[PDB]
């Protein structure tokens, strides 16, 4: 049944066409995305998973960046992303998991 | 960490507005779905929840249904949802957890 869940999520996070990311709330970093984020993102999974996500847009800077998104989620960022040049909106919500926050990035097309 | 996958999960689906629902193979029941779903079904999260699948869309009875959902995702259904009276498109994917199969299938408007 744990196992059950882990892959009731990645079923759940890959077919969904909602274009989303994982990031990490201690590191910046993605933990996890779908295929629909990579391709806004313009980045391949293996070369996403792991990457600060900050980095993955012009100008940003982790911490900015993540104290931007945190403030946010309290309540869109606009950004440009490097892989892609492709302008998008990012809009974060913070979730608590297993002793740990996760921000959960929605990303859409800005143009 | 079976805390966490489970609160990854119930996040991903409940965020996605990628309209989802999740079928049991065994039963043709919903065990699962996010509000995109319930609002082009017509129906709260809690009514919709333990309902027979095929019972949501007219003309459909469990047996047939679930057999046209299993044969299509070997390889969109047409269906009109009762509550709502939409006119949707069904897309079925079938996946392996703990000993069990459940249905994710994704929802469309048709027209």
């Amino acid at each position: 049944t744990q196992r059950e869940m882990e892959t009731r999520y990645r079923v759940v996070l890959d077919v969904s066409r909602d274009p989303m990311v994982l990031v990490s709330m201690s590191t910046g970093r993605i933990v996890d995305l779908n295929s629909a984020a990579g391709l806004l993102l313009g980045g391949v999974r293996q070369d996403l998973l792991g990457a600060a996500i900050a980095q993955e847009f012009e100008g940003r800077r982790r911490g900015e960046f993540m104290e931007t998104m945190t403030n946010l989620a309290a309540t869109p960022v606009e950004v440009l992303a490097r892989r892609s040049q492709k302008r998008l909106l990012v809009v974060p919500r913070v979730f608590r998991a297993a002793g740990e926050r996760l921000l959960l990035c929605q990303i859409d097309p800005a143009d």
